[PDB]
């Protein structure tokens, strides 16, 4: 067939109740990350395809950057609790990759603040039990799904995006591809 288990896309042993329809992991800290985001704009690309009232939920994870990286996972939760994460997206990806200016929780910060998010507001949000749960639940998601590595996707909580059984050729041939494969697997 066109689409097949174990060449775009394999199947979780262990399927997860409750998933989110289309879930996406990543850390500011993975350069493969910032190719996914900021050169071939997966997420939009999946986006722009998926079905009506089909949600896209993207978490951030812990595991790269030791104390910076649980600060981003936090920020990332911030980001969320607040409906900002399309302000601070690009942002945080270059202050981590790309200008590396961001060193520090503060650095962080600097980038709300920057993006017009209120200094009080921001802290508000840190400071919330709301953000802490969504660390939690960020981090039980990548339990759930048995996560090995960024980026992932994975899909109705049973399926997972195998993005080495594309095409790397064309990046925009992959793309098209990763996002028709997630389109397939929303219907599936």
């Amino acid at each position: 067939a066109q689409y097949e288990d174990g060449k775009q896309y394999t199947t979780l042993e262990k399927p997860v109740a409750g998933a989110p329809q289309v879930l996406e992991f990543f850390s500011f800290f993975c350069p493969h990350c910032y190719q996914f985001e900021e050169v071939l704009h997966i997420s939009d690309n999946v986006k722009k395809k998926l079905p009506e009232g089909v949600k896209m939920t993207k978490y951030h994870v812990n595991f790269m950057g030791g104390d910076l990286g649980k600060d981003l996972t936090q920020a990332w939760a911030v980001a969320m609790a607040l409906g900002v994460e399309d302000k601070v997206t690009v942002p945080l990806f270059e202050g981590v990759q790309k200008t590396q200016t961001i060193r520090s929780a503060s650095d962080i910060r600097d980038v709300f603040i920057n993006a017009g998010i209120k200094g009080e507001e921001y802290d508000a949000a840190w400071n919330s039990f709301v953000v802490k749960s969504l660390v939690a639940q960020q981090e039980k998601a990548a339990a759930d799904v048995q996560l090995r590595g960024v980026p992932a996707m994975f899909v109705n909580g049973k399926y997972q995006l195998n993005p080495q059984g594309m095409d790397t050729s064309n990046m925009d041939v992959f793309v098209q591809q990763y996002a028709d494969t997630v389109k397939y697997l929303s219907e599936k």
